[PDB]
């Protein structure tokens, strides 16, 4: 049975929708396939659209994954980490403002460690995106909650930023932050990517999502 | 196989769904309805069988309309009235009401027990205790009164509430609550016709969502 | 086993949504019913909502169907097809304004022809809607895209006016052009329906839908 959304598009799905695929273990699971972009086949693990779901949530709720499938989500860093485990596969960001403006930016390859490794960002090469890099900056960096905190300020980025991210001192992405709608007076607190639309502007729509090499 | 499935949302949570969407559950008949559970509120494992989000559906509508269900799993929709009647008929389903703003306000209400009765009683509201929640309570009032709609005046006025306000409701004389009302997008002039919800926004401010859902004891 | 949606509305699905269905040729589709607009019933195949995916596509992207479950999509051209061959079904174009002002264009009998037939259009005498008819002038002609190019002009149609379509010399709608947003100076390339708003005005909503005789 289908694996990866990469399977799916080559047995003739061409409509993104949520469908199920298996993983290494044999667990089924519904994903949301991206047929679309970029020739397709991808694994959409992010979403932000309207801002009905809260993304300031904690450990337990990151973990095992939450929102819903008609709208934002959070696939879930359990989830994240068996997709993209053994085997490699690459991240694809994609970002429209409220203007209706595409920007991207892909890497080649993006894996997250398990639990015990408190799911390390391990991120290699920008390859290109009219939206710049602002996530190799937090390279080789713990996944931090507002209630785990790993990061490399002194304080917690996590509860200062309003969302759950790799945290250091402190981020230029923050793409679990608050959907603040467009540009903000707040500092760093949106879904924000520094080298995009820089830290008081935040998105319409973000989406994060992998492809195996 | 209408053995071994879920039979609420609530059980399809504890099977270790945890994004909302559509699923499809067994009905106490066995009839399998597909419902759109909403795993994230409040702990999770709710049957929403109203949603309002972005008025694309027109919930102006008759008696038989709002028997079978209408609208769109996409968007805004009623489960029907004898869906729901089916979910709520044995047992206690709590009911939960949500509702948001146009400037990103979130308010709820709460209530002990919910339940429709069938179509032969008019689709009639038995409703618990309000239990908590800052939206208020605007649902009591409407307690062990018939549906209503354009077409079927069983309100407690003499005039005919569904025409007057523009939805279908358990309409007493005659609201103080009006979640099927016209998408009218925040304030309005007119009087008590849109998605309204006396004890939250008032009778001239019609909320950007709304969702009525239920689970198990 | 559920061969339209107009069998699934008999069998009691009132809410429109993705359903899977059954070709006449046993292949499981999953497909945008309408239980809905006038009776309901009605299998959608081309949704423009909100210019989020892009139309302007080649021919092997529209033979197989693109875009999104979540909003904007074409079935494709061998789905669409396999869903018209036998027996005929009924067309009803429905179109919205940015003033949420609907109309409506339908036809007796509605059907295209496989690949080898260039997806050639056969249509049946125009029954009542608002819209008025603009597809009748599109009768009997191939599926044209950017690049192939099937129409009557010495030119490129579809590069001319940026979709793709049944072009003649060259058209009187245009419900695969780009998503221009009300009124536009640009002659012909957007959302156009000539007889209902014109050649300088794009919908905001677009839907072809099909539905047993
Ligand atoms: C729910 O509300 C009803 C009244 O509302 C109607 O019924 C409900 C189900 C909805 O369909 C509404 O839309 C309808 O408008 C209450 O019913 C009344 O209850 C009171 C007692 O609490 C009854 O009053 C008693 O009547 C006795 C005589 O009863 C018989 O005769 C009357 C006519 O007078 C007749 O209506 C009734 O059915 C009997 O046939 C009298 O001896 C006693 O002392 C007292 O006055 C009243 O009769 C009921 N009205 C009706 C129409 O039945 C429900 O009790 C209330 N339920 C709950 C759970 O609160
Ligand atoms: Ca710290
Ligand atoms: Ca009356
Ligand atoms: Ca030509």
């Amino acid at each position: 049975g289908p694996r990866t959304c990469k399977d799916l598009l080559d047995r003739g799905h061409f409509l993104s929708g949520w469908h199920t695929i298996y993983l290494p273990d044999c667990r089924p699971l519904t994903v949301l396939c991206d047929m679309d972009t970029d020739g397709g086949g991808w694994t959409v693990f992010q979403r932000r659209v309207d801002g009905s779901v809260d993304f300031y949530r904690d450990w337990a709720t990151y973990k095992q994954g939450f929102g819903s499938r008609l709208g934002e989500f959070w696939l879930g860093n359990d989830n994240i980490h068996a997709l993209t485990a053994q085997g490699t596969s690459e991240l694809r960001t994609d970002l429209v403002d409220f203007e209706d403006n595409y920007q991207f930016a892909k890497y080649r390859s993006f894996k997250v460690a398990d639990e015990a490794e408190k799911y390390n960002l391990v991120l290699g090469a920008f390859v290109e995106g009219s939206a710049g890099d602002s996530l190799t900056f937090h390279n080789n960096q713990s996944f931090s909650t507002k209630d785990q905190d790993n990061d490399l300020n002194t304080g917690n980025c996590a509860v200062m930023f309003q969302g759950a991210w790799w945290y250091k001192n402190c981020h230029t992405s923050n793409l679990n932050g608050r959907y603040l709608r467009g540009t903000h007076g707040s500092f760093a607190n949106g879904i924000n990517w520094k080298s995009g639309k820089g830290y008081n502007y935040s998105y319409k729509v973000s989406e994060m999502k992998v492809r195996p090499a």
